[PDB]
């Protein structure tokens, strides 16, 4: 079996994406944030203390014949500002674009951090990336792809995210006719929880490719591209009048510069981010500052290569035995 769902930006930066998910007998459909980052599938519900729902759609485990509270298991999710997401569990029936998963973990959030709240376009996340970060107490649970790997007739999905425009997740299949060229495969490591790679270089507009390895993970639900100190102020010294700003919180550029394009390596092919991608628009509303689309991952620990880079490639999250990772031009 095999499943496609159409994933759209929620608003005009591309700031995330949102993919219509049906939940429940019958279905109530979500639109929910799928994150290659997170294990944890978890939406806004009719527990959700009223204060912190605005305008989200809530899913009712009340009203679905086939939801079941999981006696006594619970769940908590934090984040880097200190704030933090919890509730407690269901079993319910979900289905994503055809495919559908029965005794799936519905975590029922029932108080959210203000950051999800202030977002009425995100009802929830499903999360993609391996099992052992999931956060259920005491019984840990399955992602929707471990429950789903069964049934697809290959045990893969894969990303197609648009630039200012829809895209596609796909599971169960590669549609050939998405991509250009031949798909290059690279080894994953699963020993963090997350689809951890090694790019092989990088390269700033059309300068020299730079052979070196930079260890990061692919990330659905980061905006950005984060990448070590050394690199990023590399591509930056490219563009005149950029200058990393603590008030802000990073690298910004004057609005009227033409970003050049930033080269990632897999293997011995090469992605390339054309400039526009790394453009997030004014710091505020009338500034000429803009916001830039690849910061410093030195506060953070980790690198990511979030939906700037991954919407320039079609890539594939391999879930064999021993996983990896395709990426082809598209």
């Amino acid at each position: 079996s095999t499943g496609s769902a159409t994933t759209t930006p929620i608003d005009s930066l591309d700031d995330a994406y949102i993919t219509p998910v049906q939940i429940g007998t019958p279905a109530q459909t979500l639109n929910l944030d799928f994150d290659t980052g997170s294990s944890d599938l978890w939406v806004f519900s009719s527990e959700t203390t009223a204060s912190e729902v605005d305008g989200q759609t809530i899913y009712t485990p009340s009203k679905s014949t086939t939801a079941k509270l999981l006696s006594g298991a619970t769940w908590s999710i934090s984040y880097g500002d200190g704030s933090s997401s919890s509730g407690d569990v269901y079993t319910d029936t979900v289905s994503v674009g055809g495919l559908t998963v029965t005794g799936q973990a519905v975590e029922s959030a029932k108080k959210v951090s203000s950051s999800f709240t202030e977002d009425s376009t995100i009802d929830g996340l499903l999360g993609l990336a391996f099992s052992t970060l999931n956060t259920v107490s005491p019984t840990q649970q399955k992602t929707f792809f471990d429950n789903a790997k069964a049934s697809l007739d290959s045990p893969v999905f894969t990303a197609d995210l648009g630039y200012h425009a829809p895209g596609t997740y796909n599971f169960g299949f590669i549609d050939t006719t998405a991509y250009t060229g031949s798909i290059t495969y690279t080894a994953v490591s699963t020993k963090q929880g997350f689809w951890e790679w090694t790019s092989t270089g990088y390269a700033v507009g059309s300068g020299t490719f730079k052979s070196t390895s930079i260890d990061g993970i692919a990330d659905t639900g980061t905006t950005l591209l984060y990448l070590p100190a050394t690199v990023v102020s590399a591509y930056w010294a490219q563009v005149s009048g950029a200058k990393s700003s603590s008030s802000v919180g990073g690298y910004v550029f004057p609005c009227s510069a033409t970003l050049p394009s930033f080269t990632f390596g897999v293997g011995s092919a090469r992605i390339v981010i054309p400039g526009d991608y790394i453009d997030f628009g004014p710091i505020s509303t009338g500034s000429s500052s803009c916001f830039g689309g690849i910061q410093s991952s030195a506060g953070i620990g980790i690198n990511i290569f979030g939906d700037v880079a991954l919407k320039a490639a079609f890539v594939v999250f391999n879930g064999a035995t021993t996983p990896t990772l395709g990426f082809a031009s598209k």
